[PDB]
């Protein structure tokens, strides 16, 4: 295992995408979503996803040159057809539009059609926050999580991402799957041979299990009150599938192979709020400032620490700014054969 | 204990409010919110709240004749100043506005100022659903729930309510506090002398306890992953307080006495979506129909049943339509003295 510079990894991912014969904007957008994940420590959706995207692109699943267009739209809303684009491209574009509409109507909501996996949901949410708007991001995926008291994979890990501008620091940022823990976690624990935390997954009968080998579905967030987490996965499902026209979780094709050619037709939803359309920006920042000052200063349990959403990510982000992002041996090896294959320089390490 | 007709209770609540010298619209709005809770089985926020509202009105906390006005607003947004109105009046009014803005811009968002406790958050969300829009409702309250790993009451029970139109049945409705369970639950368990479920509350040290007498704060939804529940309470806090200009949870005055004269200045947020602004309503209903058809038909655990958000509320709602709402002896006795006091007919029983 070893470290890599965030620019070294960035320039590398973009170089590879271009080599696959991808759009210049599709390459920039796809690398931002992965650099976002890698910079914020959410490595499950970091640069390790490069391998998959190039396979989906070469396979035909992801369109190299997507023509993003608005099928309709009136007022502060509009539905966009990404043209089977790479999730990040389809959603980064949808958000710049939602921000544009928010600048004109105080708010902006955009339904996304014919898209794909977009990596970390917070990428787009954090984009709006960096711009001074409140960004929302919903989406679904192939069924993985059961309902409360369920005995089958029902909803996808249907994430929720909310980004709020700060003042003189990093934006408030929530990026979470509606299930207790994401799916890659069971694969990781299965790989290490360790048991999962209690109430994160269930067997085929709907009864929880801490054995990663017996898991056949993820459990909703909330535990005994998991029905609340299942309900949250419902709101995202409505904004991501019923309101976009795309297929529901249980109707979507697998995220993995063997098919890397037939498009999945994934739906998503983006939302932006213009703080200045409701109140004085000076009173918004002082409230947010006070809100965060108090939160972080709040009493904690024994040897514990309290933090706002995004605080853990800004701590690792700062560390990866100077120290660099860790790249294990097997992902590094994948970077070498990708570099060999596409004739691009591999990331320098240390 | 005995039963009461939903019209008998409805007419009674309205009668009492008018007797206190309240607005005609403030009486209708306040009785709908309570009738909503009583009809849907969420009795914690039903007609048992009458006793408190008349006390807040007579005390001077709640304005009997509120002048709801929009301080500003451009595009599909606007901030409304309820003029210290009863919660239901301030929010039912803000929702009809958000619906009005949604009919014109596809969406409608309204920031509510100088409001008060509005009973069940689903009342307003369900209103938009009955109207054919997708309604959202956010609000905070005085601190009761701790942060993940916290050792102090931080957020209020900050509820989330989302109502989505169905097709040929009752709307999809989510109404849930961000905390695992609402506060009144500790009072009930303390009253019965029984222990609470694991992970719903904590003592003064931030460590969970099932003893309702040792509880000093509620726990976020999610358990070990309660940080997601605390992050959700954060999004509502931002929409309900930082975005409205109203006080944050920890700055708000108590919901109970002894002060029933000084206004709390509670904030809230309302949102409305016009499905027709994104797609053909015929494809929205067929997707929602299929979504619910499959959900309810999904496989369940041993002797369990799966249901969508609101399904449990529509089962008791139907039961309370014909059979009637149960009223215990002590709440009925409060109705008798309220009837005696204001010279209004008490609900007929059976
Ligand atoms: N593209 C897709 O289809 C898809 C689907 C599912 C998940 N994802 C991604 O998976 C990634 C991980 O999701 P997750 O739910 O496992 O993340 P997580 O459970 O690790 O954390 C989610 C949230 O809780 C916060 N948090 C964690 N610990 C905390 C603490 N101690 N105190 C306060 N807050 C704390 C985090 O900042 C974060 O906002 C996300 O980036 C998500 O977008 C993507
Ligand atoms: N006015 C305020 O300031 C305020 C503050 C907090 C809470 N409240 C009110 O408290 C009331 C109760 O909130 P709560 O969170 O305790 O309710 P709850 O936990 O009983 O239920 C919330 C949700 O989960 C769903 N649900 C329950 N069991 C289910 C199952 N088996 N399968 C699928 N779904 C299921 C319910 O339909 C509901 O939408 C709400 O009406 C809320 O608005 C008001």
């Amino acid at each position: 295992t070893v470290l890599a510079r965030l620019d070294e990894l960035e320039r590398f991912c973009r170089a590879v995408f271009l080599a696959v014969g991808t759009d210049e904007e599709t390459a920039d957008a796809a690398t931002r979503a992965m650099m976002h994940g890698t910079r914020l420590g959410v490595d499950s959706h970091g640069v390790r996803l490069l391998a998959h995207y190039v396979t989906a692109l070469e396979g035909g699943r992801l369109n190299r040159r997507p023509q993003i267009s608005r099928v309709s739209g009136f007022g502060a809303v509009e539905t966009i057809d990404a043209d089977h684009a790479h999730g990040a491209r389809a959603t980064y574009a949808a958000m710049e539009n939602a921000m544009a509409l928010a600048e004109k109507f105080g708010i902006g909501a955009v339904a996304i059609r014919n898209s794909s996996h977009f990596g970390p949901a917070g990428a787009y949410a954090l984009e709006a926050a960096r711009q001074g708007y409140i960004g929302l991001a919903f989406c679904n995926s192939d069924s993985f999580v059961r309902l409360h008291d369920g005995a089958m994979r029902f909803h996808g890990t249907n994430p929720i991402a909310v980004g709020v501008p700060a003042a003189d620091d990093m934006p408030w940022l929530l990026d979470m799957a509606t299930s207790a823990v994401p799916y890659n976690r069971v694969l990781l624990y299965r790989s290490l041979g360790q048991q999962l935390p209690q109430g994160v997954a269930s067997d085929g009968d709907g009864v929880d299990t801490r054995d990663p080998n017996a898991v056949e579905m993820l459990a909703p967030v909330g535990g005994e009150f998991g029905f609340k987490g299942a309900a949250l996965a419902g709101v995202v499902e409505i904004f991501s599938a019923v309101l976009t026209g795309m297929r529901l979780s249980f109707d979507l094709a697998p995220m993995g192979g063997p098919d890397f050619s037939t498009p999945r037709g994934l739906g998503a939803f983006v939302l932006a709020l213009k703080p200045e359309a409701f109140l004085e920006r000076d009173v918004f920042d002082e409230s947010m400032k006070r809100y965060l000052e108090v939160l972080r200063g709040s009493p904690a349990r024994e040897d514990c620490k309290v933090m706002a959403p995004g605080d853990r990510e800004w701590a690792v982000a700062a560390k990866r700014e100077r120290e660099g992002a860790p790249v294990d041996p097997v992902t590094r090896a994948a970077f070498s054969e990708l570099a060999e294959k596409f004739s691009v320089s591999p990331p320098t390490y240390h």
